[PDB]
């Protein structure tokens, strides 16, 4: 297993730019070229919420272009900046699993070591995250009937505070009610979230759980200070890769940089 | 408590760059300011080893000058690059609790509510990290004395193989007998490394393990290629922040970019 | 007071770039949002004449959808790019007390410490200014009634020549009136202008006349050279501030730099 | 008359970077060599003080070395970052007017249709300026004599608060008697400074006052926040040009940027486009 | 003689980017801004094709404007990218020595001490060149009757392989035509080629023949990795000029970069230095 | 055959830049690690003079160490900058087939379809070009040698005038004597100098004769102006290919860019 993990793109409608400045459009289109060109290629590509900025159908017409030309199996999930219906309307034929139901859009896949698990976090008319009872109840049953198999959850609000004070007050609300789950089964060990734009990492008992940096723009933490920022420092993905029975993640930049080149031990250490 | 960490500063000796054209000694004074100006500061900075490149007592100049300058309390462990004994000579004065043995570096610090404790993972005449009988020792006596008040181990290799090609063949080669600690004492949730010079992230039990980006230059993964690579893709470093029961790291970018500007919703979904 | 003075802006319809390739509305959209996020945040922002660069409807549109997202009282008035019915039509919502004839568009603001006067040089079909009648009657009562009171005049066009090979012969024509006035009123101290795209200063009697920078492209200052140059050198605005007696001055750079870090004495000159 | 004007340059020694990361030297290098490169070619280049940054006998070599290749007569004048003596003994040659005392420094230029003043506010153990009574005289003389003449002061520390939180405390401290001369001498209408690393501009009497950019490190203008930042935002030089009766001043980029190009109607207002 | 050279401009429609995120159309109108403000002014522009990505109408009101704004004479081809009936009801208003036949556009120009020769080697529903009949005769009647004064031809497809694995397979299919007509006629000495976004040249007999970099994006050479890779490194034309009996192209960067300055021997070689 | 053609490095002496600004010593050995990572490996490096800037004893220990450094096997050849008995004691143990005499410094290269011949053009005292009668003799001599073998010549100045201003004063003086030689010898095919820092190209009868651009500073060609311009335009190399019958050489840039990525049919042309 190879999954690329993007999140927060943030596309605006055709010929806008995000806040009149940053060309959202045109970076992600860079970032789905930079992940087609990939010589160690993914298996699928995620891609964990708030995929359009405003919620609007000439938003997501621009996200489907843009990420149907992705080269890879999807897999979406929505974000607060999402709407539900339109979420599905648009980007379901890139997504098949998301079914018919605006409410409730999840899925699982098995193809792999560890199990996925794929949920929608995002409530209509609030920047928090909410998970629904049925949401609930479907993860215990998928955690059950995996049984020994590990499981990872991809989802857009984090579960717990991070002590981000522009970011905690709109975390998952209720979400104790995962962190239940990771007491009540050994099996789930990462839970990967949005939202935050910035990787952001901590450990609630066998589970690791961290959000991701955007594909655009990125929002400082600070812990005191809640003015609400936003910059453009580099962006990049997270490349999950199934190792024996260690789940790696790591760091892959989307910025253009200088290199690479090769370490040579008479270029390190001149005589 | 708030800890910046950064690793694998590689310094040079005055007037020279590192492979003749990476001006390590200048990026490593710009962050040292960085780190200086920072508007919410540190209680410490955490260096996590490979402090100069070639082991030589004129890099050692350099970094104990450069080092020197932050404001701050400074905890430095070091990597395969340096020399245990020039390491003390011009470093001790800067983290006086590495002591007078160079071949037994290591030290604890209580001041907060999650115990730290630095060790020296490399090893004379090798790249591979090794955990003497001495260190592994100490760690046990650590770990049974602290009992219940959670542990953070800061070390150059990574404990386990993490799958990169290039890496993992230099690893810490008995890292299991630092996981048998971790299945030991459930207080041992926090395993930080440098070495790789990427964010690359596993958990083992209750243990979040993670390698470092370095200052400067950065090694891409690669499962399969062994080709040496090394690039100059975006530097950062980690900030720990105790955030009530949890250990929080999030990613605080080096390098020099537009922004912050202020969300506005009107601008954010204009009419 | 703190006044934020930009100049020259060349918005563009919907889409379009300037000569098709210097994205102005996004530059000027970075603008808006650098000026929202200032930490001293000023009393009102002064934007000096060619608002849009072909006085077309659409770049109107343009203009007050971003202008309209500063979040300050705003301060207008027309250059010789500008067409001033739909100037009138379009901006004076965003600047009521320029009135509601197109033809004489001016205010005295009277809020601070020296006293404000807005006019409008620019005339229907040539690059040159000119002072009507009206506009030099008003600013004589003006001057007049305000006794020792300081006085401040913006005003699109330079009142006189400045060596400026391509500028001056499209200065104010008639601008020796204006010095006149300078001339007879001890109390009017300064006159800033847009039109030059450049940092120009001199001073007249008791008056400091300055033109202004560009909020993106700028004319170069060129003696005997006549070929109408323009280059993407870096933009700023001046900020005015009262300080006691005296208002001053200052530019505010508008590029995005590395910086700011601390001043250190022991960094300065190491030993 | 041309003049290009330049301030704190902060040499520091062969081979040291400042702060360990600005290469200053390198950066001022550039510059020389974008001065030479003018097509209209300045009458003089002018240094505002701060040439070195540590007052080190290395700094200044390299000072010596690098203002040595500007192809132009040189008007130096020191700030408190400066060593009167070094200063002196390194920099004289570059400019003999400045004399052969160290503690009495300055010089007048009678050559253009404005007269220039070039004086030193420094003064040792202190940031802050500082007018001695020689330096008052010897002013009161040219300005008396110069009579009818307008005339330019150059000096490292402006002579009045500006509102700068960093910068004011370490003003000229005795800049009044400066001002009570633009109140005695109307021909007194130019005073331009270094120190703030900035381009701050105001008006007192008939003189318009001014501080300069840096050649490469800048200072911010903060009204109440005392913290000592600086930034690398972009640097510049004044351009200072007799044109009939006004003497004007432009800023001039020391940034590499995009052109220029050449304005076309047709390209800026598109007969296809909104 | 003073040829500006520029090819494989692939303009989009307007709005749309390249690929999604090369803003092709902005940075054409860059590059003709460029060309219009060089103080030594060619003779005339050059376009040696795929001056539009897709084919569409909607490219070619791009094309045409952008095209359009350049204050030089026209000399313009298709590529592969181009339809050719489009390109010539759009661009033969530029170029109006192609003629009025869609399927045979070509010119020759007798203007300077060299003939030029400009063909159309695109052929619909293939990547490949292709030289018609047509073409060829008309080559060997303006060689022919050209006597002793040289020739250049610029054509859009290169008529040899050159070693390039992506580029090769899609070169000039019976190019063997032209070589044969360079081996004929000694007056042909060179022949200059889009197509390639590369500067990669060779010889044949007395003919040197060149393709050239685009004016946006590039495709690097690979001579076994047939991966279709492309990249915004650093894009150019070239300058050809007549210089005597010579004809001499130099390549002139599109880039914007530090510079220029002053040599300077004191400079160069410091007497402080090693 | 694949070779790397690079020309014009202009080393400094250790710590100094070119013209105190130009950081040559870093940027070549940037592109001596680039030439390292190359996938497709050349067989040989040739610089084509002025190796060094002053012909100092320092600059050549520096260009000894970073040349050292390709591993490749090299060819090296003096320019004007040059000192040839200095050349001969630095860098003839890098390219040992010059001999040992630093007056006739010369090699004829037949390991591949193409004879490679380099020679020395640079004379004492100018900066003009000069072929001795020795190297013409010696050249003579190698055309009689290879036959109806293809040869390539490489040499510091240009035969022939290129009409540069600035450059065709100080072109190879009696460079007809080599135009001579192009008549006599039709298997002589290619002529690449250094000298220029621009690619000019020409054809003389059979002759291909290319000046390369400098790894570092270029120079701008110029009709008319004779001032001495140098600029930081971008820097490349030549790459010279045997292709069946044909030597083919094209342009490999030194710059670091974005890219590469992808081709796609479907995202070139989107429906
Ligand atoms: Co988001
Ligand atoms: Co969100
Ligand atoms: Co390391
Ligand atoms: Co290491
Ligand atoms: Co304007
Ligand atoms: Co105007
Ligand atoms: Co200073
Ligand atoms: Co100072
Ligand atoms: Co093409
Ligand atoms: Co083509
Ligand atoms: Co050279
Ligand atoms: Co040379």
């Amino acid at each position: 297993m190879l999954l690329a993990h993007i999140s927060d793109t943030h596309f605006r409608s055709r010929g806008e730019k995000l806040y009149g400045f940053i060309d959202v459009n045109a970076a992600n289109a860079d970032v789905v070229s930079q992940l087609n060109a990939l010589r160690e290629r993914p298996d699928a590509v995620v891609v964990s919420g708030d995929i359009v900025n405003c919620g609007r159908p000439e938003e997501y017409q621009v996200a489907r272009q843009i990420l149907g030309s992705l080269n890879y199996p999807l897999y979406l999930i929505p974000g607060n900046h999402d709407d539900k219906a339109l979420f599905l309307e648009y980007l379901q034929p890139l997504c098949p699993q998301l079914g018919s139901d605006a409410n409730n859009m999840r899925c699982a896949v098995d193809d792999f070591a560890t199990r996925l698990l794929f949920i929608d976090s995002s409530r209509a008319g609030t920047s928090k995250g909410w998970l629904t009872d049925e949401t609930i109840s479907w993860l215990e049953a998928q955690l059950f009937e995996g049984g020994d198999k590990p499981a990872t959850i991809f989802m857009h609000h984090p579960p717990l505070p991070l002590g981000n004070a522009q970011m905690d007050p709109i975390a998952c609300e209720n979400g104790h009610r995962l962190l239940a789950l990771v007491e009540r089964f050994p099996s789930l060990t990462r839970i990967f979230c949005g939202h935050n734009h910035s990787l952001t990492m901590t450990q609630y008992r066998q589970a690791l759980i961290s959000t991701l940096p955007g594909t655009v723009h990125q929002v400082p933490y600070c812990h005191a200070d809640t003015d609400p920022y936003y910059d453009l420092s580099p962006a990049s993905c997270l490349m999950h890769r199934q190792v024996g029975e260690q789940w790696v993640s790591y760091q892959h930049s989307l910025a253009h940089y200088a290199g690479p080149w090769l370490y040579d031990e008479n270029i390190s250490c001149p005589t």
